[PDB]
């Protein structure tokens, strides 16, 4: 009944080009069963967007990576909000959502802008850049790690870390594996930098810190949920900005409507969210037997969610495969749905808007001029290097 297939989705072919076998994994079935690594799959939007909207059934607390925390050892300590269930998830999650509230995004915002500014106008000094390293890392190095109060010092490790992270969620490939092996030094400064006398006052550490009195966390909650923010803060965005400027960059006439109504710099990067899905993938684990597409699916079972197959299915969307910054994007998948829906998203979406509008008023031509080098990654899509020549406006 359920179809199965030797799709590798974690494969270094799939990275390269994933949109065939994606339409082969969507066409297959409701519900596929990838005999790789020996999980279901599901990757039209209808299913992954149940299975999103079903945390009892699909839960999180046994690990949103392949690896079942109840077979295995996590390579770290769960997460307190992303590797938890309702109702030990509630009360972390609703503090982050205060950390990171529309208060906050008032107190950050002008700076935010202005360093989205001043990187373009230096960019444009220089001319040909690239758009990965020089701009969408440059810039949200430039922000982030300072409004979370990071010291300077060892910030080297952000990225790294990340990187080490999401490749852990992926099976025991070779990019697990290596990422695993290489990650002392960068577990030890997150780790450290989690501690409330390391983050400056003011910033989201300090704030995170400053809710253990209201009786939502205690105080040894707060260093992992530190965490979260400097696990899933940073590469996120860095690959988000990417999507971004390489969908601006392959479809000037989108470029050119963005230069004619710069208020479309929001709906410009959510739907490079939606187009790209620089978070590609997550599972979850079934607490029950269940049916879903037509599949009956024990106990226990890995799901894999293919977000970014969901973002392009042509039952769900038109013209999926068009970048369209006029389009209706709500609803998809980019930032999950449900009860882990992005707590982040705002920050997300503040750095995507004042980027994009900084390039809306200040650059006329986004030209790609050199080799595009992709990035591979268990988790994330995105680029290593972009190579780009900017046009002043
Ligand atoms: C374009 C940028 C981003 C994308 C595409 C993205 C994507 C996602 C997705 C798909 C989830 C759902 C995980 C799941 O269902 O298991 C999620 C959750 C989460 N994100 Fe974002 N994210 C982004 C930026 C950020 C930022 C900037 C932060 C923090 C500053 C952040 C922090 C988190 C956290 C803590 C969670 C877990 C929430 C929960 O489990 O309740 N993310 N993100
Ligand atoms: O809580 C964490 O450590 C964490 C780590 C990664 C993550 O990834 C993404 F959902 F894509 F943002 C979310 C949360
Ligand atoms: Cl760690």
């Amino acid at each position: 009944t359920i179809p199965h297939l030797a799709i590798d989705p974690f494969s270094l072919d799939f990275f390269d080009d994933p949109y065939p076998d994606q339409q082969t994994l969507r066409d297959a079935g409701p519900v596929v069963y990838l005999d790789k690594w020996n999980v279901y799959g599901v990757a039209r939007y209808a299913e992954v967007h149940a299975v999103l909207n079903d945390p009892t059934t699909f839960c999180s607390s046994r690990g949103v990576g392949l690896s079942d925390f109840k077979k295995e050892k996590p390579w770290r300590p769960p997460s307190l909000i992303l590797e938890a269930d309702p109702p030990a998830h509630t009360r972390p999650r609703a503090v982050l959502s205060k950390v990171l509230s529309p208060a906050t995004m008032k107190t950050i915002r002008d700076g935010f802008a202005a360093a989205a500014d001043a990187k373009v106008d230096e960019l444009l000094q220089r001319g040909c850049i690239d758009a990965i390293a020089d701009l969408a890392e440059a810039y949200p190095l430039s922000v982030f790690p300072d409004a979370m109060g990071l010291k300077q010092e060892g910030r080297e490790h952000l990225l790294p870390y990340a990187g080490l992270v999401f490749n852990a969620f992926g099976p025991p490939n070779e990019l697990r594996q290596t990422a695993i092996e290489r990650s002392a030094p960068h577990q030890a400064y997150v780790n450290e930098q989690c501690q409330r006398p390391n983050l400056a006052p003011g910033g989201f550490g300090a704030c995170i810190h400053a809710f253990t009195d209201t009786g939502e966390i205690t105080p040894d909650e707060a260093p992992l949920l530190v965490r979260s923010l400097l696990s899933a803060g940073l590469d996120t965005t860095v690959n988000g900005i990417g999507a971004a400027v390489y969908c601006l960059a392959r479809f000037p006439g989108e470029l050119q409507r963005l230069r004619s109504d710069p208020t479309l710099a929001r709906n410009a990067f959510e739907e490079a969210v939606r187009f790209e899905s620089p978070v590609q993938t997550f599972f979850r684990t079934t607490t029950r037997e269940v049916e879903l597409g037509g599949a009956v699916i024990g106990e226990g079972e890995k799901v894999l969610m293919f977000l970014g197959s969901a973002n392009r299915d042509p039952r769900r969307w038109s013209d999926p495969d068009l970048y369209d910054i006029t389009r209706k994007t709500s609803g998809h998948v980019g930032f999950g749905s449900g009860v882990h829906m992005c707590v982040g998203q705002l920050v997300a979406r503040l750095e995507g808007e004042v980027m994009l509008s900084a390039l809306a008023r200040k650059v006329a031509a986004i030209d790609i001029d050199g080799p595009v080098k992709r990035r591979f990654n268990n988790t994330l899509r995105g680029l290593e290097s972009l190579p780009v020549k900017l046009t002043p406006a």
